[PDB]
């Protein structure tokens, strides 16, 4: 109970817990990345930080005499290799000694008004920079302490909670329903059918997994390769026909908006993005309102309106289940049993007509493999 709600932030610039790092402790707010595998936090000023991590003001810093360089497709970091204690003020009651890598220059890749000022990655060894030899902060918590390898993320529309090492029955109801962890390095999982409306795409199911397929809590929109996304997009278009909107509207470059409490959520159709089940052939959906993937934009100039930006985007490295996917679930990332689970959570999207859903079993005889 001590861990719930110790998250901040919405889907468009990231959610958020607070970390120590150093002794005395140096309080900082974090980004939980499923996405990533490196623990990096920004350790000199910079126009967008609140505050930095000071090493020369923690005795208990130990330099690794390594650099670091990671570059993005929008941004870029550099960076000093170093091991630190670190804890979770409002998570697990242990301090552990992590890989820090001190963010010395950046390029687009801290935003102002985020309110964190570094990045927990959550993901696995082998994505990590410079490479997989630099241990990842879950590995050493799990390493150092009797923690279970296990961590849950429910991520809440408009903060939400990160529990770690166990499953909070009281932030979900209904059934948890698994998908299991293809590889470790993403959170890599199998889509096998989509549906918008009811309605399958039809397409053969390696499309929805070219290629590969990922749940990152570090990427705001539900991203789609390029055939899926155009199919969806034709699909939403046609549901959503009574009103026409820009291409920028669709290209996630520009706002619809609407007067105040009249978006038209029902001329908008739910997705359904069915994972692949821990049985053959079996398969569990989850259902995706407009609540969801029409992101909402905050902005004080524009409040005699409800305005939002289009959360889906076309992706070049494979299907996204970003933020706006994840709210309203709770999704438990079960490393020791190398499988993901989904489940409706308290914080769930939901009107008087539609409610999202995790629903299963599902059977298809006539399947092949859904993986590249
Ligand atoms: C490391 C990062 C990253 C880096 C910097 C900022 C973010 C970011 C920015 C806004 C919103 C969110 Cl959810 C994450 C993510 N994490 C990902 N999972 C994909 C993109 O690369």
């Amino acid at each position: 109970v001590e861990m719930v709600d110790n998250l901040r932030g919405k889907s468009g610039q990231g959610y958020y817990v607070e970390m120590t790092v150093g002794s005395p402790p140096q309080t900082l707010n974090i980004l939980v990345d499923t996405g990533s595998s490196n623990f990096a936090v920004g350790a000199a000023p910079h126009p967008f930080l609140h505050r930095y991590y000071q090493r020369q003001l923690s005795s208990t810093y130990r330099d690794l005499r390594k650099g670091v360089y990671v570059p993005y497709t929008q941004g870029k970091w550099e960076g000093e290799l170093g091991t630190d204690l670190v804890s979770i003020p409002h998570g697990p009651n242990v301090t552990v000694r992590a890989n820090i890598a001190a963010i010395t220059e950046s390029d687009k890749f801290f935003i102002n008004g985020s309110n964190w000022e570094g990045i927990l990655g959550l993901a696995y060894a082998e994505i990590a920079r410079p490479d997989d030899s630099l241990e990842p902060f879950f590995d050493s918590l799990v390493k150092q302490t009797h923690v279970p390898n296990l961590f849950s993320l429910q991520l809440c529309g408009a903060g939400g909670s990160m529990i770690i090492g166990g499953i909070d029955h009281s932030l979900y109801t209904g059934s948890l329903w698994y998908t299991p962890i293809r590889r470790e390095w993403y959170y890599e999982v199998i889509i096998v059918r989509v549906e918008i409306n009811g309605q399958d795409l039809k397409m053969d199911c390696k499309e929805y997994n070219y290629d590969k397929s990922i749940v990152d809590s570090g990427t705001t929109n539900l991203r789609l390769p390029k055939k899926v996304f155009e199919a969806a997009v034709k699909s939403i278009k046609a549901a959503s026909s009574t009103e026409k909107f820009p291409d920028g509207f669709w290209l996630g470059e520009q706002l619809v908006c609407w007067q105040a409490g009249t978006t038209p959520w029902n001329i908008f159709p739910v997705i359904s993005l069915y994972l692949m089940g821990e049985v053959t052939n079996q398969s569990f959906r989850i259902t995706i309102l407009p609540q969801q993937y029409l992101r909402p934009v905050e902005d004080v100039a524009t409040s005699q309106d409800d305005c939002y930006k289009f959360a889906i985007s076309q992706s070049s490295t494979g299907t996204v289940m970003g933020a706006v996917i994840m709210e309203g679930f709770y999704v438990v990332f079960d490393r020791a049993r190398k499988r993901i689970g989904f489940a409706v959570s308290a914080c769930h999207v939901h009107d008087e007509f539609r409610t999202a859903a995790v629903e299963g079993p599902f059977v298809t005889l006539d399947m092949e493999d859904c993986g590249y």
